[PDB]
């Protein structure tokens, strides 16, 4: 889908959880939940919150 980029660093704390990195650029794949965001980072998906990124399309 579309591109957003990470704002903070964000470890994950839990299995359906992903880490990012501030700065990094993810591939928004579900952004159906206002508070948790699918992404993809890297080579790796998982939900990261939706606050914490920022949709450049």
């Amino acid at each position: 889908k579309e591109l957003v980029l990470a704002l903070y660093d964000y470890q994950e704390k839990s299995p359906r959880e992903v880490t990012m990195k501030k700065g990094d650029i993810l591939t928004l794949l579900n952004s159906t939940n206002k508070d948790w965001w699918k992404v993809e980072v890297g080579d790796r998906q998982g939900f990261v919150p939706a606050a914490y990124v920022k949709k450049l399309d």
